[PDB]
């Protein structure tokens, strides 16, 4: 509740199901989705995961 705002800019198709859960858990579906997510040491490991796909912005 610092938030960290994450965009799916690369397309995930054919990744590995690891990297597509970590997509699934930050709820993007869609290139250019924008979602804020509770930065949590939990919601940064699943960023940290497909890092090469999305952009972040510390937001609040």
């Amino acid at each position: 509740m610092p938030r960290l705002k994450v965009k799916l800019v690369k397309s995930p198709i054919g990744y590995p199901k690891d990297q597509k859960a970590a997509l699934k858990a930050l709820g993007l579906r869609r290139l250019q989705q924008e979602r804020v997510l509770e930065d949590t040491p939990a919601i940064r490991g699943n960023v940290e995961k497909v890092a090469h796909l999305v952009r972040v912005e510390v937001v609040e």
